[PDB]
């Protein structure tokens, strides 16, 4: 259900809203992983995200995570380049069972960061990474190179359905 009713509100929203904030989603998931390997704990977030298939306390933390998000993400819509602009048409013109599929995807995967991130007490040295980010145009291309990388999985995804 809270899934359900994010696609609802994501497919039924002006189109300006909803690229707005799958954009903003995809950012942020460009930047956790950027964290991510930038503080080389890519196989440390493996070995935790793999426990899912086999955790019961795992799978209620992230599945209330999610429905957090969507509830973040439901708001910001009421509220008010070439590669994103793609992502965004395809998404929006795919087979509607493979764009939620997909849209749902990148939800878990950022619901697992984020708890990653808390677990291994991360949260501050997150908030120190994106705060000597805007002073740093080399690690802005590094965003910007892994969002482009998110957007060709996330078409490859769709694709091989």
């Amino acid at each position: 259900n809270p899934l359900d009713k994010w696609n609802d509100i994501i497919f039924h929203a002006s189109k300006k809203l909803s690229k707005k904030e799958l954009e903003r989603l995809l950012e942020l998931l460009a930047l956790l992983e950027t964290f991510i390997e930038k503080e080389d704990l890519e196989e440390k977030f493996e070995s935790f995200a793999k426990a899912l298939r086999i955790d019961e306390e795992l799978q209620q933390k992230i599945e209330s995570r999610k429905t957090d998000i969507v509830i973040q993400s439901m708001a910001n819509i009421l509220s008010g380049g070439n590669p994103l602009d793609k992502w965004n048409d395809i998404i929006f013109h795919a087979s509607k069972k493979l764009s939620k599929k997909e849209l749902e995807r990148l939800l878990e995967l950022l619901a697992l960061l984020e708890t990653f991130i808390e677990k291994e007490d991360l949260e501050e040295k997150f908030e120190s990474f994106a705060k000597a980010l805007r002073i740093d145009e080399e690690l802005q291309q590094k965003i910007e190179s892994r969002k482009t990388d998110i957007v060709i999985q996330s078409m490859a995804n769709i694709l091989s359905g």
